[PDB]
Order: C-alpha cells, then structure tokens, then sequence
C-alpha cells in the first residue's frame, strides 16, 4: 500500500489505539500509533502555526505547533527518511472528523526542500508558498472532501452552506510536482514546512485532526480512514 | 490550439518567415514571426547564460543572453499577458534541428514566480532550481526526444552515443506543477527564468534553436515542427 | 551634500513647489519636486503597501501604491541609476509632519538586491525581512523622531502616549547595512522593496508623507527638512 | 572579553592543547579546545565546501566539510545558543598561519537567518550571498590581514605578490549588520551558512586553519592570536 510518514495534531484521544489521554501532536511512521508524542494544548477557535522541520545530517524530524503568546508543543524523533520513503514523493495536508467533528481549516502553506550534491556542490530547490487559496487552484490535488476558495482558505473536511463542520469527513490536498525528498549522492538535503490552520468545534470534543504528511507520489486517501485514521492509515496496526 | 509566449535563441536565420538573416534573441507571441528581435553573436561550444524577466507593473517582457566576458544581447517587448495567456499555465525549454543540428543542451533551470493578490495583500510564490538533471528526473514533463541524466544534464534533442547531434530531432521539458501566472486582483505579479545552455555544432551552420516558453497547461508538441518552427508552432503564420 | 533617489507618498500638496493639488506618488531624483507623479487616493486609517521595483535591464523604477479591495496607483519614471547614486549605497524609509499631521506608522519592510557578475555569471545577493520591529533594533540606523517597539511597529515621525500624531516631526530608518545596487561588469542587477504602512490622521488635512529611499551611506536628515521637505532634502529646488 | 561560538576547520595537530593527532573540524565553545571533533581529510590545492546549521527546536550545531567525489567530515553538539551568546551577534570568518602556513581563501560565502515571534509569529529574515568579492566590500569588516578583490577571492591570511602563503598571518571578515541570533518570545530561529575554500599549501604542514564564527557584535582579532589561536582566542585555556 502506500508509505506515510506523517506530524500529526490530532485532536481527539483514541486510547483503543494508543492516543494519550488528550490533545496532541505526533510523529508517525508507517501507523497511526506515533512513535512520540507530545501534549498539545488545544485552543478552540484560534489560529495557530505547525512548523515542521527535516535535515539529513541530523536524521530528526521535528515539529513546532503553537498559537500567539502561548508556550508552544515541541516533538521530535530520529528518523532516517532514506529507509522509510522513496526518493521521490508528494508532500500534503490531511484532515478528518467521525462521530465529533471541527473545522480543519488551512488559512496557508509553504514548503521548501533543498539537496545538494556530492558530485556538484550545486543545489537542486523546490518552494511553494499559498497565502490565499483561490476557487481553481489547479497546483492542488484535492481528495475527499477537500474544497478551496472559500474566503481564499483550504477547508480539508466538509463545513455546511452556513459555516458548520460535518461529522465522518475526509480530505486532502497534496502538492501537484512530486518532490525529491533525498538522493544517494547528497552532501545534505532538508525541507522545511510551515502552515497555520483554525479547528473550531461547536460541541465539547473536538475530532480528529489534521496532519502534514508525506506519501509515495501516487497516494490515495484509503477506503474508510474517516475518523481516528486521519485520512492517511487503512488500519489501526 | 495552444497559445504561446516564447523568448527565443535563434541559431538559424529562417529568410522566407521573417527571421534577421543572422542568430539572434526574439520574443514570439503567438507566432514564430517575432515582435521583436536582436542580433546574438551566438558561440559554438561556449556556455551561455539567458535571463527573462517580467512584471505586471511596467508590463514588460524582457531577455539577456550572453557568455563569460562578452557581450550581452537583451530585448525587450512591452506585452500584457493577461490579455495573451490563461491564468494558469505550464513552462518550460523547447530545441529543435533540421537539415543541419547542433546540441541543445541545458546545465541548470530556475524560476520564479509570485503573485500579490488585491483582497489579502498576501503573496503566493513558486520557485524551482535544477542544477543537476537525474535520469528520472520525475518532476519534468518530457515530450518528444528530451532527455535527462547524461552528465546531469538535460538534452533537449537527439544526441547520439558518442556525442553527436541528429538532425529532424524536437524536444521540450515542463515543470510539472500549473503555475499561476496572472490574477484579475494581483497587486503584482512577477516571474524571472535563468538557464544555462551549451550549443555545440560540427556544421559551419548550427539550427535550429532553444527557446523558454509559457503555453496552456495541455501543450504538447505539434506534429512537424521539428526544424524553424522549433517545437512550439503548428505552421510559420 | 547627499544624493537622494526616492519614491514618495505624499499626502500634502505643496502646490507652491511642484505638487499636483490632490495626495499622489511620485519619483523623485535629487529634489522634492517629483520628476513624475500620480494621483493616490489615499485612505485615512486602512494599512496600505507599497512595492518599488527596478531592474538594470530596462532602467525603468517603477512603483505601485495599493489598500485591499481598491485601485492601485503606479507610477514609473526611466532612470539610470549608475549615474545619478554611487554604487555603494544605504536604503531606508522616511517621514514627516508640519502644520498639519498624521501617523506614519510601518508595519513591514522587506528589500531583495541582486547583482549578477559577467565574468562570473554568479550573484550576490542582500535580503532583510522586517514583520516585527523591537525595542532594541540594531540592525537599523534610527535618525530624527524615529522609535521602534510600539506595538512591535516602526513609528517614523512623533506620535503621543495616547497615540496622538504630533506636528513639526521629522524621523528616517535606514538599513544598517551598505548595498550594493550597481557594478559596471553586472550583468544584471535588480532591486525590490516592498513596505506596509498606517497613515491615519485626526485633522481634515493629513500631512505630510512617507517616502522609500536611496541614498550616499553617511546621509543624515537635513536640517530644517520637516513638513514639504520629507526629511530628504535641504531646500525645495 | 569577547564571546565566541565556532567551527574550526583546523589543519594543523596541537596536541599539547587538546587536538587530536591529524586535520580535524570542530565545534569550540568560548575555547579553543573544541567540546567535539571529527576527523577531516583536508586535501591540499582542492575547493572544498563548509556547511553550518542550526535551529532552536533541535538546538543542535552541525557542520559538514566536503570535496566534490569524496566522503563528508560531520561533527554535531548540542548547545543552546540562548545561554551563550547575546541576542545580537555579529558573524565571520577567520583564518590563521604561524610556523607553517596555507592560502586561507573563501571563494563564496553565505548566511541565512530567521526568527518567528511568539507574539505574532510573523518572521524577521536576514539572507547574504557573496560569490564575487571586489576591492572594496562596504558591507565587510576586514580585520587583520583579511583583503578582497584578488580573482574576486577574499584571502583571509597574507598572501605574497606572487600567489605564496606567510607565516604568523591572522585576518578576519565580518558581515557589516548585527544579526539577531535569538529572542524570548521566538517560536523557532535558525541559521544555515555555507562557504567554498582553498586551502593550499607548499609546505609538508599546512596550517593553521579557518574557522566560521559567531559573537558579540564589537568583537576585535586578540592580539598574538597567530598560529594555534586561529585569530578567534587569546589564550588556549
Ligand atoms: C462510542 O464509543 C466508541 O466510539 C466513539 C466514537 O468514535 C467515532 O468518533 C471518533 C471521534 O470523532 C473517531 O475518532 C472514531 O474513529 C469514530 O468515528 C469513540 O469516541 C470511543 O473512543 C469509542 O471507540
Ligand atoms: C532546401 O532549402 C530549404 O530548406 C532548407 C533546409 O530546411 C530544413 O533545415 C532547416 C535548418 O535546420 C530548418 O530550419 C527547416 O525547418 C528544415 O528542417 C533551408 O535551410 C532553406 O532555407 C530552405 O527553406
Ligand atoms: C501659510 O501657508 C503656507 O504654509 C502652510 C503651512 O505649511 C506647513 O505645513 C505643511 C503641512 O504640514 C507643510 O507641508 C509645510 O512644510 C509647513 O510645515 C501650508 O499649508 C500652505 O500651503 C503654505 O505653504
Ligand atoms: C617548537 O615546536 C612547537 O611549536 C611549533 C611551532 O608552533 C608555531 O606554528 C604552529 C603551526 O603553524 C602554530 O600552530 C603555533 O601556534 C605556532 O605559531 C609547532 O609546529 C610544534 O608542533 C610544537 O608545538
Ligand atoms: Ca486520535
Ligand atoms: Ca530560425
Ligand atoms: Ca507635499
Ligand atoms: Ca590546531
Ligand atoms: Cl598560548
Ligand atoms: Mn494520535
Ligand atoms: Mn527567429
Ligand atoms: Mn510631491
Ligand atoms: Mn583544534
């Protein structure tokens, strides 16, 4: 099947399959049970910022979530990229909600990935940057529920006519060039990924998450990952 | 059929459809007839480097083309693209060859692109650097004889085994992702484009050219125009 | 004394020395009175941005003056930098007030400067990004009535506690760094800037503009230089 | 005194103070003997590249020294900058000889620096690309024996009219803008800086070395820190 690797901020504690007993943000490789975890405390309402960061002399991806004058969740994890994904992949954004639902909003993205070659010295680059997301943004692929435009903002689940979420939603958005994410022959490579998101939610529990994930270039959302799976797992393994 | 905006690197003066009798720089809207031209005193052999520039404030298309320590050639044309293009589009190199040939290899590629849009203030930005071409170089879009990955370079036409360029030969590269190149509400819109290229030819008369060009996203070479037409019109009108 | 190039937002018309009798922008070259200007219907209290552009291929300094959702007004004027400003320079903004005031408040200051090399055919390059000012910014050269810190703003002419404008006041900023904004051997050389600003004024006569600049590296703010003179120029010749 | 953060590439074995018995790079706190280093297989005669990171989430230093086609010298530490250095800093290169010596030439040079606040989460950037050096570099403090403009180079140690390297030699280049390396209130800051050098010698032992440095913006060469000292330290405590 496909290959994730993914920084989760899930909102919804599923201890069934792992979740601590709060909100948190989550390094997954290959499953949804986060290799590490980190308590993330959750602001109902407010715009906050994921930063994610990657560099293969380091071999650790790391991830930075924080709202305005509030202390930030760190988590990170040593992890060698090389021996999880293929060299070449797509970066995107996922979301879901099942029986408890919120907004899983992206108000912007940027992405940049850099590699440097052994043989040259030179450097190969890929950056994006959406600030405004428009009606037809055709450097998008959008799976699921995924809808742009709507106040120039990404909504990966589905909102009603009036601005309320939906419950068993599912969406993605993945960057339309595949990107390569390391190479034999690199001195060093990185990237580096930013967006800033608002989940908003009308009842007590706000569900599930969104996440920053990467996949092989042709990834899918499978067949039934509403809800606790965020769109990228077919299963809870 | 496609629409096309071109800047380009004529080796072969083409007489009977317009060109300068001499190698020179043109900026082609829509036709392989330049608006404008300038005489290039093209080096067989040599490195050369071109730079096109462009923003919707002065709304002007604007080439550099020179080699290390020489002369530069420059043209400039005062177009307005939103009233030539659609709002998205793909670009890319284009080469060709004819009775007589020449190499029509690329060393590196970078673009630029923003957009500042009008309700936000906010800038979407897209920007790729190759500096090294792989053999599967899987964010490019090669149609015809194109190829990647010989010495990390990107031969645009048919070279054969032990270096030698064919004739009848055509070729382009596309990066893969759409770009946004203009929006009815930008502030400003902006791109920039370098490469670098290496023209070798064992003839006294190399042919038949490189060209940078911007087309609707679909674009695909049209059938015969190998050769003047330099894989980018259908006919010489 | 100092060799000034500007681009100016003035909200005062000083019909006495040269100005159009509505609030305009204009390119001004050694003196206030603006070699070409261009209606700007300025608007008391909404954030604003201005994008100057320049590039020494078509030597042409153009900029646009914008507010979200409203026209834009642009003005561009050709010139040919090497001759008029040494190629070492300092770049900065300026302010001020006189009989008649107004806040001229900057949120944000970002300028991007590339100069090519033709016996190379590399560039260096200088990039500075301000989105939040501090207390203590020692990277900026603060002259006049110039404060940062207030709100994380750049607060170029006097403003009271209660955030009242104050008359007769005079402020600039400059980078602290000297740029590099031309070079005989370059091939290509290009400058951008780009600035957010809040005029807001509590009189029916706002007064009297901000001003983006370029100058000699040991420029200072002329005496006697408040009101119609923008902290830029010694007299109104 | 002076504070100072640093990665010596150091070409010549000390071992009375510390080194270890052949070419090394390393990461020195506030002294010359370095909290970690690794072995470095310096060829002489041969452009070699330096890269430096670093980010606050990790807060780790590392450092990766290579030639084209050969295998990469890696040395990591991790430090928090924030307890070390002040928050503003000023930052270069520095390069010594004594008994035996070596061309301590940088061929490029560059820095990148960002810092997100807490309080908006809005980014300050400062970005710097040198690939030419010309006889007068406004924005470089040279200290010592450092001069620019030979080939475009700029050679950090005293170099003979006719290309030969002197002994007892010591000079220093620093960017002419404080940078801001930190900040209560950042959610993330970090910085990458990448130099090309050329290390050659006539002598059996090339040395001293060349060292990437941070440190307090007035920071000055110490007097007799020739030789060992690496034009960073007064003493070898
Ligand atoms: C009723 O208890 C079980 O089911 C609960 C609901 O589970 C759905 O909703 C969750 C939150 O949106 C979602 O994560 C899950 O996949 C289901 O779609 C659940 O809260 C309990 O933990 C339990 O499994
Ligand atoms: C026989 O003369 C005519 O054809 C000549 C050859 O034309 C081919 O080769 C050209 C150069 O490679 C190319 O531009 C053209 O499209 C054909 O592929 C031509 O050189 C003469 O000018 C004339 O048209
Ligand atoms: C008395 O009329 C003359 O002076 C008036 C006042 O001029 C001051 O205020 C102006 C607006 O702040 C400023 O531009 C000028 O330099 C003086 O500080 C002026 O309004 C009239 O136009 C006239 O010059
Ligand atoms: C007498 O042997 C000792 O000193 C030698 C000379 O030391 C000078 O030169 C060194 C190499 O350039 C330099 O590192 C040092 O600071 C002095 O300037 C040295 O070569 C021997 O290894 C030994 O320490
Ligand atoms: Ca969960
Ligand atoms: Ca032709
Ligand atoms: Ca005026
Ligand atoms: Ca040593
Ligand atoms: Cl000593
Ligand atoms: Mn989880
Ligand atoms: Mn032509
Ligand atoms: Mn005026
Ligand atoms: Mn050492």
């Amino acid at each position: 099947a496909d290959t994730i690797v993914a920084v989760e901020l899930d909102t919804y504690p599923n201890t069934d399959i792992g979740d601590p007993s709060y909100p948190h943000i989550g390094i997954d490789i290959k499953s949804v049970r986060s290799k590490k975890t980190a308590k993330w405390n959750m602001q109902n309402g407010k715009v906050g910022t994921a930063h994610i960061i990657y560099n293969s002399v380091d071999k650790r991806l790391s991830a930075v979530v924080s709202y305005p004058n509030a202390d930030s969740a760190t988590v990170s994890y040593d992890v060698d990229l090389d021996n999880v994904l293929p060299e070449w992949v797509r970066v995107g954004l996922s979301a879901s909600t099942g029986l408890y639902k919120e907004t899983n909003t992206i108000l912007s993205w940027s992405f940049t990935s850099k590699l440097k070659s052994n043989s040259t010295h030179e450097t190969n680059a890929l950056h994006f940057m959406f600030n405004q997301f428009s009606k037809d943004q055709k450097d998008l692929i959008l799976q699921g529920d995924a809808t742009t435009g709507t106040d120039g903002n990404l909504e990966l689940t589905r909102v009603s006519s009036n601005g309320s979420p939906q419950g068993s939603s599912v969406g993605r958005a993945l960057f339309y060039a595949p990107v390569h994410i390391w190479e034999s022959s690199a001195v060093v490579a990185s990237f580096e990924a930013t967006f800033t998101f608002l989940i908003k939610s009308p009842d007590s529990h706000p569900a599930d998450g969104i996440a920053f994930f990467i996949s092989n270039i042709d990834s899918s959302i499978p067949s039934g990952s509403t809800g606790r799976l965020l769109g990228l797992f077919p299963d809870a393994n």
